[PDB]
DNA sequence: CTGCAACGATGCTACGAACGTG
DNA sequence: CACGTTCGTAGCATCGTTGCAG
């Protein structure tokens, strides 16, 4: 099966092979996606309220005006050159939507060393399919559990659209005696490496002294 | 024009795009197309909703849709948008398009012919062609010039009233010099008007000259 | 059996859109 | 607010493969 992908919102058209270009050709282009509840099976004619999703064009191509989440799936195409000449089309459909830029929320102004802070929580909005949040300290990425450093992350998919919204709150424990002017950043790492990952703008807040 | 130039096929979908426009509905764009089919200027909106939407219907994402092109489609198209806000974009579209005939045919080709006067040589046949596009002789594979020693050819362009596509014909006769390639070769190439494709050669004809019985 | 042709697949380049900077 | 740079996307061209005919 041939992996394919593109922007919701977007047009699709799948190339039925080794098809008559012109009507009327014998040909079945049978698929399962999320608006399916089987295998389903679409017509030269084509019908149903399938016509507002995706159709059969003249020259046998599927086409559908709006691609969404609920279009990920399989599209296969078994067509009929004249008789009894057979090809079959095989596609494999992953889709996605770029989220609004990462926001860091409640981020410190001040901090203190020796001990955890609340650095900011790292907000994003609108994606699909969810994807990676990461943090980073002057241009290196940070990892936890190592020498007092955690998340809390967590993802939501808004309802209506089934986008989600990834949250991921930064700590640390800063070592006594390091950068007191410290810039920190957060990351979208997408899910499928269409984009480059996105990156919060930075955050120094002022390491201050303990007694 | 500020219009950019698009070509296509005959019978393929073309799908254009709408300039600085938002991606997801409810969207402010108008098209406007002046063509074969448009009697003169057609406006189109993204709710569409004439006999145009199994022909021209604007997508979700604000792109111009046609399902499958045809002669009647040849024109310009423009659209407007607004990038909210008030920011506003164009576009300008020239589009033609073509189909490609069958591989040409020869007929009525002499069995043999003979020197120093004409002959016919046949006709070339291409059926299914669009733009019109030309039949050109090739003896030995090297281009015939007409008007010049005897060349000749027979030239006509039929337009099938209905498919508004062309039938071609192209009769080619000669006058052969005394003492000439007694086996030559001849053959017709069919050319379209860009190069939107290449060229399509008949299969040769290897007629036998004969000379004249001596006075 | 061999050659030629057509179709499909991949790669390349150019055009347009976005993002950042001054 | 504008200009300029970069990423992303889309089209054209190239090459290879498979099919078909001689």
């Amino acid at each position: 099966a041939q992996n394919i992908t593109a922007r919701i919102g977007e047009p699709l058209v799948l190339k039925c092979k080794g098809a008559p270009k012109k009507p009327p050709q014998r040909l079945e282009w049978k698929l399962n996606t999320g608006r399916t509840e089987a295998w389903k099976v679409l017509s030269p004619q084509g019908g149903g309220p399938w016509d507002s999703v995706a159709r059969v064009l003249p020259n046998g191509s599927l086409f559908l005006p709006a691609v969404g989440i609920q279009d990920e799936g399989i599209f296969r195409c078994q067509a009929m050159n004249r008789n009894g000449k057979e090809t079959k089309s095989n596609y494999r459909v992953r889709v996605y939507q770029i989220p609004g830029k990462p926001e860091i929320v409640d981020s410190a102004s001040e901090l203190t060393a020796g001990v955890p802070n609340k650095v900011g929580t790292c907000v994003s909005e609108g994606s699909y399919p969810a994807g990676t949040l990461s943090w980073h300290l002057d241009g290196k990425p940070l990892v936890p559990n190592e020498k007092g450093v955690s998340v809390k992350e967590q993802t939501r998919r808004h309802p209506e659209t089934g986008l989600f919204t990834l949250q991921s709150e930064l700590m640390v424990t800063p070592a006594r005696g390091g950068d007191p002017r410290p810039t920190f950043s957060c990351s979208f790492s997408p899910g499928l490496p269409r984009h480059r990952a996105l990156r919060t703008a930075p955050i120094q807040p002022r390491v201050w002294e303990p007694v």
